């Protein structure tokens, strides 16, 4: 089929041979399956290899290293070509850093989107087709569809091929097809051929292209094109990346950085400026120029060293490891920073039908009106046995077995419930069970009316796929269809026009919706046979035994079956619009009520009481009656079971009719809204956001669909509408509702691991320029030249950096209420910690540089004066005698200074686990990247420091025991300065480990030993 859209209906249906009743052979089916082979996409690359690393140097602080590294590449040219590792060493180390960063967090991505891929075919997506081999619609897979095959498609349900239209059920189809041509606005489809060959795809609108989305209306038509030669297989390699709304936390971040980048670019203009006065020394080559170039090297080195260049990366990595550990899970997150929303959302808001509830329905309890006389009346109660939708159950009058022929009302019950479903039971025979095609609700409908069986059809030898809807054919053979009026949340009804089937005018209308809905509509009764005015008594009577079923033990999901009697012609009924339904579905006459069962989820009342737990709010957005919302808000936990519900429960209606100051108080109290239409669903959500609340939606259906766009984060049912799936940013592929609690507790942990990353690197670099400055300010030689800036970057800013992101999530993670978005990204607290451990750090790397200029046993015994004034060492100083300025530009101080930098930053890696948890709670081996990343850096130190060709080139000295020694005692009080602001934190602001305390404890005892103090200490 070459141009399926310019041929009548007749020729597509006869180039390949097939009605649209009975569908495609078996023996067809095989044919075309060995032509044309399964309806499934190869399995293409999500992003080049080349693009994951590339995308990796996109952020500013990693292009400005870029930047340095190029500048200190250009700069390291005072030679042609004729040096490579004493002159081009910074570059090296420059790039090392980002190389591994980039490794790292393309590494993680990879496996996030390889978990995301695999779960992808958690479960065969199906497709409903008429083939020969039954009577009835089936679900086969969708990958074996073969061009030729009649298909439903279904309102709610993804085009599973390229679909030439054929006839359309309801009154108007409505296609989402934003994926192919782009659109965002539902198109219309009709089933005539349109004139033009060569017509674009929004001119195609005879056709469905696989991918898409039904919006509105149930149709079928025959497959066109399967696999790669759909419209969405042209062009799967060709698409446009979309980023969904920027995550507050990233903007959070973003923000942060560029804050981060004005701050060192200002800490290294003062570097530079604070040394104006040196730059004409002997020491630099004895020109201004000369010095000039030196100390804009150590300002660009000293950016290098201060910018968190890992940020970026340990971001993603944080994020992959929430998506892998949430696809672990049974949950595919669409985009990598949606892992972190649930982290801080304080309300979730959930729909009631097919999200807290199993969508299993089964109808359990009806009644007909018996009697009415007058003021009074008598019911005529049923209960029905079998939850599930297998056509065995029975039928109860007083807890006895229905006889044959007893009440007439049954037959019209039966009627009303089989000629206005649009769903129908289909027999699994891999599962051996029996499935919904179509709505719950439906399907509950049909199974009763096959429980019921009011012709008396026998049921012996029918197999268990012709037990399915045999009932249902006995009864759709005395009547036809005419039309269906099809079902509108905001009418909240269902209509089908009904006539005989020879032509004696005896047509009539079956119609089915909400219980208040349809009996305010309902004019008259049928009582037996007989057609009696509809009394008020009446009319109460049925709204209370309504009442009692949703609230009752079972909490029924009740419906209204009324049937329009002289209803008008088609040609007088004006179909254009469903606002107009409404106005046919008048003057009806009740006929009965059906309440169906549909059990909470075992996993919702749990989850429920952990979401309290954690500071969150669940909300029941539901459009079903407020009494059985509130029931099942009672059974699952948002409500106790004898709590006052009546200002913490609304309808739509109510919460319309609301003073700002009620309405206000309502979304901040209440915890269930009933009765409520798609456009109020989203209305809800834009209020909960308006009042600044990060809202997570779940949703499962159509209805769900506007808000699951308008929350923070939607949540979407595997089981569920496939809009509903499209419209989220997050999948529970097996319906797990305490996957949400993981969720957030994943969120809450990403949140935290950033916040240590940010810690640690902000009070490890604020020292390394504490160091600096305080050097320059006691007039103190130089502790360290660009290239050993470079060293401890490349050191401590790589991959114990990274490591961060593996951390372990603290125990009382979701014991706390969720974190404030308008709240600062770092407290006031935080940056006194940070300053706090960035003094200690700077003080400690200036005073191991100065122990051994004067208090050091191998090297001098220079005292803090002359020390201080080493530029005014000469043998024509009188001060200056036995001393000179050869020790002073030794590289003992140099090298005591790098190690205890580099020491004291991986013992500040490990006050990094959390955020006031100790070491002696927390120890280090629960985080084992961690531990590696600092065995690794400490190994990459004693490396440069002893193997033969490499101290002079980082222009070190190899240190010996004793001076190792006091690179711990000066290194190690960093850990308890760390301890001493936790226990802080923990006590006044807000089970120990007994291995590790005898681990580290004998360590302790022997590094102190002795003391040794330094001399006349007059500025500091
Ligand atoms: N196919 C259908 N035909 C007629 N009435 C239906 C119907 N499906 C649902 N209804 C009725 O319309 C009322 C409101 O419509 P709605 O579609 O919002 O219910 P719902 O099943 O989606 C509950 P939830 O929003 O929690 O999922 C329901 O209470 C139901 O009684
Ligand atoms: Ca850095
Ligand atoms: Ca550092
Ligand atoms: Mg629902």
């Amino acid at each position: 089929m070459e141009n399926a859209h310019t041929k009548t209906v007749e020729e597509v249906l006869g180039h390949f041979g097939v009605n649209e009743s009975t569908g495609l052979s078996l023996e067809q089916v095989k044919k075309l399956k060995e032509r044309w082979g399964s309806n499934e996409l190869p399995a293409e690359e999500g992003k080049t290899l080349l693009e994951l690393v590339i995308e990796q140097f996109e952020d500013l602080l990693v292009r400005i290293l870029l930047l340095a590294a190029c500048i200190s590449f250009v700069l390291a040219w005072f030679e042609e070509g004729e040096e490579t590792i004493t002159a081009f060493v910074e570059p090296f180390v420059i790039l090392l850093i980002l190389v591994a960063n980039a490794i790292v967090g393309v590494w993680q991505e990879r496996n996030a989107e390889n978990a995301i891929e695999a779960l992808k075919e958690y479960e065969p997506e199906m497709g409903k087709v008429y083939r020969q081999d039954r009577k009835s619609v089936q679900r086969i897979k969708a990958k074996d569809i073969v061009p030729g095959d009649i298909v439903e498609i279904a309102v709610g349900d993804k085009v599973p091929a390229d679909i030439r239209l054929t006839s359309i059920k309801s009154t108007t189809l409505r296609v989402d097809q934003s994926i192919l041509t782009g659109e965002s606005v539902s198109v219309i489809k009709h089933t005539d051929p349109v004139p033009d060959p060569r017509a674009v795809n929004q001119d195609k609108k005879n056709m469905l292209f696989s991918g898409t989305n039904i919006a509105a209306g149930k149709a079928m038509g025959v497959v066109v094109a399967t696999g790669v030669n759909t419209e969405i297989g042209k062009i799967r390699d060709e698409m446009v990346a979309t980023e969904q709304e920027r995550t507050p936390l990233q903007q959070k971040l973003d923000e942060f950085g560029e804050q981060l980048s004005k701050v060192i670019s200002l800490i290294c203009i003062a570097v530079w400026i604070i040394n104006i006065g040196h730059f004409n020394d002997p020491v630099h080559g004895g020109s201004w120029i000369r010095g000039a170039i030196y100390y804009f090297k150590i300002a660009v080195a000293l950016a290098v060293a201060a910018i968190p260049e890992g940020l970026p990366a340990v971001i993603t990595t944080c994020l992959a490891l929430g998506t892998r550990r949430m696809a672990k899970k049974n949950a595919i997150v669409r985009s990598l920073p949606s892992v972190e929303t649930l982290g801080c959302t304080s309300v979730i808001c959930s729909d009631k039908t097919g999200t807290l509830t199993t969508n299993q329905m089964s109808v359990c309890r009806m009644f007909i009106l018996d009697r009415v006389e007058g003021d009074t009346c008598s019911l005529n109660e049923f209960t029905i046995t079998g939850s599930t939708y297998a056509p065995i159950g029975e039928v109860h009058k007083d807890d006895k077995p229905v006889n044959c022929h007893q009440y007439d009302g049954l037959v019209e019950l039966a009627t009303i419930c089989a000629l206005c479903n649009d769903s129908a039971l289909d027999y699994n025979e891999a599962k051996g069970v029996y499935e919904k095609v179509g709505e719950a609700t439906e399907t509950a409908l049909t199974c009763l009316v096959e429980k019921m069986n009011v012709f008396d059809t026998e049921l012996k030898g029918l197999s268990k796929i012709e037990r399915a809807n045999a009932c249902n054919s006995v009864i759709k053979q005395l009547m036809k269809k005419e039309f269906t009026l099809e079902f509108s949340r905001d009418r909240k009804s269902m209509s089908v026009y009904c006539t005989p089937n020879k032509p004696s005018s005896m047509s009539k209308m079956f119609v089915k919706g909400a219980p208040e809905g349809v009996i305010d509509r309902c004019t008259h009764i049928r009582v037996g046979s007989t057609k009696v005015p509809m009394t008020s008594g009446v009319k109460q009577k049925i709204m209370s035994v309504i009442r009692e079923w949703g609230s009752g033990s079972d909490t029924l999901r009740c419906l209204a079956l009324a049937t329009h009697d002289n209803p008008l012609r088609r040609e007088e009924m004006h179909l254009e619009d469903s606002a107009n339904f409404i106005k046919y579905e008048t003057n009806l006459t009740f006929v009965g009520c059906v309440g169906m069962l549909d059990p909470p989820r075992i996993e919702v009342a749990s989850s429920v009481k952990l979401c309290r737990q954690a500071g969150i709010r669940v909300i029941m957005i539901t459009g079903d009656n407020k009494g059985t919302a509130v029931a099942i808000c009672r059974r699952i936990g948002i409500f106790g079971q004898d709590e006052d519900v009546t200002s913490k429960a609304f309808t739509g209606r109510e919460f319309d009719e609301l003073n700002p100051s009620a309405q206000r108080d309502a979304c901040l109290n209440a915890r269930c809204f009933a009765r409520v239409e798609p456009s109020h669903k989203s209305k809800i959500v834009e209020f909960l956001q308006s009042f600044d609340e990060i809202t997570a939606m779940t949703g499962d259906g159509v209805n769900d669909a506007p808000a699951l766009k308008k929350a923070e984060i939607g949540i979407a049912m595997g089981s569920g509408t496939a809009v509903a799936k499209t419209a989220s940013e997050m999948v529970l592929a097996d319906d797990n509702f305490s996957t949400i609690v993981a969720a957030v507790e994943e969120g809450r942990a990403i949140y935290n691991n950033m916040k240590q990353f940010i810690r640690y690197l902000i009070s490890s670099n604020v020292g390394e320029v504490v160091c600096i400055f305080l050097t320059a300010a006691l007039g103190f030689p130089e502790a360290l030249i660009p290239v050993q800036l470079l060293w401890v970057n490349l050191v401590t800013d790589g991959l114990p950096a990274t490591a961060l992101g593996f951390n372990p999530p603290d125990l009382d993670i979701m014991n706390k209420p969720p974190r404030n978005p308008k709240e600062p990204l770092i407290s006031g607290w935080l940056f006194f910690r940070y300053l706090a451990i960035g003094c200690y750090v700077g003080a400690a790397t200036v005073g191991a540089a100065a122990w051994w200029f004067i208090a050091a046993d191998g090297g001098p015994r220079v005292s803090f004066y002359q020390l201080s004034h080493f530029l005014q060492c000469k043998e024509d100083n009188p001060d200056f005698e036995g001393v000179d300025c050869a020790i002073f530009e030794s590289p003992y101080p140099m090298t005591m200074a790098l190690s205890v930098l580099v020491t004291i930053e991986m013992c500040n890696a490990l006050n990094s686990l959390s955020e006031n948890q100790s070491l002696l709670r927390m120890p280090p081996w629960e985080n084992i990247w961690l531990v590696g990343s600092i065995c690794l850096s400490m190994s990459l130190h004693f490396l440069i420091l002893y193997v033969e060709p490499l101290p002079l080139i980082f222009q070190i000295t190899p240190l010996n025991v004793t001076q190792w020694l006091m690179v711990l005692k000066i290194s190690l009080p960093v850990i308890l300065m760390d301890e001493t602001l936790k226990f802080v934190a923990r006590n006044y602001l807000e089970g120990i480990s007994w291995p590790f305390v005898l681990l580290i404890m004998p360590l302790v005892i022997w590094v102190y030993s002795t003391d040794t103090n330094f001399s006349d200490m007059f500025w500091s």
